[PDB]
């Protein structure tokens, strides 16, 4: 289905589409009232990404909600793939904007950075953290341009951060969105914030190598050592388990 | 049976122990290829300020080898810094890079 | 029902408020198994200097449980610190460990 | 598939199965002996959560 044709397509149950939003925004409405059927998976996808740019618009119109409000859910995610089924609680479940590029950290872009140049002093609380979606409660960056104090699991007068917008003090939970900082800092003294994600890359080994020397039975009389010595009855056991070679966790 | 899913970006670290004073720039970033600008990483052990969407006098970053002042655009390979820093005050630079 | 993959497996960290002085070493580093030597974070809230490719006098790190001085090799299990630091200041360790 | 029919469903490979356990637990007994064929998924999924 083309962005060129309509701003809308609708309702083909098992007819899957690979969608263009380039020409115009696609507003895609899905079959209504759906009787007792459910079980019906629909497939929408990017044969390319004009998702993002000009957004998608997905619609469960009145009828049986996609999820929650059912107010049209809009895909600005560049690649995306769509499976929602009519599901017995009058519900259409599509899965976390899997783009391919599968699972998600969305506009999260995994490990990311933001700085607050602090002005007019004050500004202790810092609102909405990273622009949209959520912060990630797993880990913290916040900074005076010196690294901040550890945040801690339980929120202490020791561990220095506010957590969102507590009217007096620091909020006892920490919401992703809003974040508070105990110091007003200063104009010219920046607060700088991140959560954590992306994992890391290993560069592993680049070659290395292993070699084993075993002598049999009592002739060693000694047990295996690292990848240096091995011992066994050679005719009794074919092969090797290798911890027998030197092992390192790449 | 397995969800391995998505993708892993690549962070590596290279510490620059500052000497000789001078040292307002660092070249080639990580020796191979380029730095990835979008996430600036440099530390005095104070972690240095954003390069930023708008390069500023506020943002303290030299960006490669600018003739005077310091270059408004950032480049991956070479970076500069407005500061001479100090010997032993370590410029500690990292990247969030796409490929290793 | 959307399913997710994650980070913490491939990124984790732990931070210490210092007491009692002493405390020149830190055992197991993070709770279990091995730290990985290649990537190091020690933070005083300044991010402490490289352990580096070479354990040096420049590089400030204790490394596991060295009887006197502080050890040249780095075991991922146990670590040490040349400084006792001070009570109220916080050592912050962060590990980079790969998945299989 | 509905729990009301059998307490157990069986064996038909390439058939996707939207499952209802509400009436009774589905005991899904898949074919055995299967030769060397492999290559064949079965499909079972929740049209809803029973």
């Amino acid at each position: 289905y083309n962005a060129s044709s309509g701003q809308t397509l609708t309702a083909e149950w098992g007819k899957s589409y690979a969608i263009n939003t380039s020409s115009g925004r696609v507003t895609i409405n899905l079959p209504k009232g759906t009787v007792n059927d459910y079980n019906k998976v629909i497939r929408a996808r990017d044969v390319f990404a004009t998702w993002n740019v000009n957004p998608v618009t997905l619609v469960a119109a009145s009828g049986d909600t996609i999820k929650g409000s059912a107010v049209p859910v809009e895909i600005n995610v560049r690649f995306s793939d769509l499976e929602l089924v009519y599901c017995a609680p009058g519900r259409w479940e599509y899965v976390k904007n899997k783009q391919i590029d599968k699972i998600t950290s969305s506009d999260i872009s995994n490990v990311a950075r933001k700085e607050f140049l602090v002005e007019v002093q004050g500004q202790t609380d810092f609102l909405d953290v990273f622009r949209g979606t959520s912060y990630n409660v797993n880990n913290i960056r916040v900074k005076h341009r010196g690294n901040e104090l550890y945040y801690g699991d339980v929120f202490s007068e020791n561990s220095d951060f506010g957590s969102p917008g507590e009217n007096e003090g620091e909020l006892v939970p920490l919401d992703g969105f809003n974040i508070r900082l105990r110091q007003p800092c200063n104009i010219g003294d920046t607060v700088q914030i991140e959560t954590f994600m992306d994992g890391v890359s290993q560069w592993r080994s680049s070659y290395t190598r292993r070699q084993i020397r075993l002598l049999d039975s009592k002739l060693t009389s000694k047990t295996s050592l690292e990848g240096s010595i091995y011992v066994t009855d050679l005719s009794t056991m074919k092969s090797i388990p290798f911890s027998a070679f030197g092992l390192i966790p790449g």
